[PDB]
C-alpha cells in the first residue's frame, strides 16, 4: 500500500488534503469527506475514497482499479469525476468531486409536499441530466450494471452526477437478496437478461433508466413494495410493468415502458433518450 507508483498529474500532497468526517464503510473501500487546497490557496471539498483498517490485498487492487477506470473513462458534468489522489508517502487515498445534496433518491423525497419543491421541468430536467451521463458513459463503452437514484448525485447547483460507475464487473456471484443501506433490493433494477442470464449491456442499463424514471416521477418512489425476489422473478417472467405514476404525462410514461422492452435490441438509447428528453424539456411546464 505504501509501494504504489505516482502519476504526477494526478498527484495532490498529502499536507494539502484536510481529512474530515467519515460516511462509514463500502464494500472494499470507505469513503471520508475532505478539504483539498490547490487543484493554489482555494479550498475544494471533496469525498475521498481509501482502504478499511482490515483490508485484503485485493481490495487495494479493487481500488487502484476504480481510480484507473477513472482515468480512462475521463470527465463529464453529470458524473462523480476523479479529482486527485495521494499514492505516495502514506495510504491511498482517490479524491473525487463532493455533491453537496446527497443522492437523488434524497433529494428527490426532501422535495416532496407538504422547503424546495420541484416543477415539472425539474423532474425532466434531472432525467435529462442523467441521460446525458449515461450518453456520456456508453460513449467510452462504460457498463453501469446499477443505475439508480442511489447512485445519482446532486451538486450544490442541482447538477445530477453518476457514481459508482468506474466498477469492473464483478466475477459474477451477485447475491439477489442483499438489500441496500436503505433496505430496497437492487435485483429491482435490472434489465431481465441481466437476471436470468446475467447479460448486462447499455440495453440493460437502459431499462434500469426507465426505473429510474419512475423513481423520478414518484419523488423517490420505492419500485415493487414489499416483494422478495422470488416473486419479482415471476412478475418479470408474466411481463409485469409497473404502473404510470400520477404527474407523469402518458409521453414520458411511454418512454419508461420503452426502456422496458422485452427485447433488449428495441429498447431506446440512451442517445436517443438524450434526444427525447431534452425537446420534452423545452415543452415541459415549470409553472406547477
Ligand atoms: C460535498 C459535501 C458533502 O459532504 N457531501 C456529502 C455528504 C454526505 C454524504 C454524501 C455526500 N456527497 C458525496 C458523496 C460521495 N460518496 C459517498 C456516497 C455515500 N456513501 C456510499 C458508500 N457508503 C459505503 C458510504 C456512503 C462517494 O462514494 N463518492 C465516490 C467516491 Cl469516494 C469514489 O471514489 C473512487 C468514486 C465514486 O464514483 C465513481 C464516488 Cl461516487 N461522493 C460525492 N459526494
Amino acid at each position: 500500500e505504501y509501494e504504489l507508483p505516482e502519476d504526477p498529474r494526478w498527484e495532490l500532497p498529502r499536507d494539502r488534503l484536510v481529512l474530515g468526517k467519515p460516511l462509514g464503510e463500502g464494500a472494499f473501500g470507505q469513503v471520508v469527506l475532505a478539504e483539498a487546497i490547490g487543484l493554489p490557496n482555494r479550498v475544494t471539498k471533496v469525498a475521498v475514497k481509501m482502504l478499511k483498517s482490515d483490508a485484503t490485498e485485493k481490495d487495494l487492487s479493487d481500488l487502484i482499479s476504480e481510480m484507473e477506470m477513472m482515468k480512462m473513462i475521463g470527465k463529464h458534468k453529470n458524473i462523480i469525476n476523479l479529482l486527485g489522489a495521494c499514492t505516495q508517502d502514506g495510504p491511498l487515498y482517490v479524491i473525487v468531486e463532493c455533491a453537496s445534496k446527497g443522492n437523488l433518491r434524497e433529494y428527490l423525497q426532501a422535495r416532496r409536499p407538504p422547503e424546495e419543491q420541484l416543477s415539472s421541468k425539474d423532474l425532466v430536467s434531472c432525467a435529462y441530466q442523467v441521460a446525458r451521463g449515461m450518453e456520456y458513459l456508453a460513449s467510452k463503452k462504460c457498463i453501469h450494471r446499477d443505475l439508480a437514484a442511489r447512485n445519482v448525485l446532486v451538486t450544490e447547483d442541482n447538477v445530477m452526477k453518476i457514481a459508482d460507475f468506474g466498477l469492473a464487473r464483478d466475477i459474477h456471484h451477485i447475491d439477489y437478496y442483499k438489500k441496500t443501506t436503505n433496505g430496497r433490493l437492487p435485483v429491482k433494477w435490472m434489465a431481465p437478461e441481466a437476471l436470468f442470464d446475467r447479460i448486462y449491456t447499455h440495453q440493460s442499463d437502459v431499462w434500469s433508466f426507465g426505473v429510474l424514471l419512475w423513481e423520478i416521477f414518484t419523488l423517490g418512489g420505492s419500485p415493487y413494495p414489499g416483494v422478495p425476489v422470488e416473486e419479482l422473478f415471476k412478475l418479470l417472467k408474466e411481463g409485469h410493468r409497473m404502473d404510470k405514476p400520477s404527474n407523469c404525462t402518458n409521453e414520458l410514461y411511454m418512454m419508461m415502458r420503452d426502456c422496458w422492452h422485452a427485447v433488449p435490441s428495441q429498447r431506446p438509447t440512451f442517445k436517443q433518450l438524450v434526444e427525447d428528453l431534452d425537446r420534452i424539456v423545452a415543452l415541459t411546464s415549470n409553472q406547477e
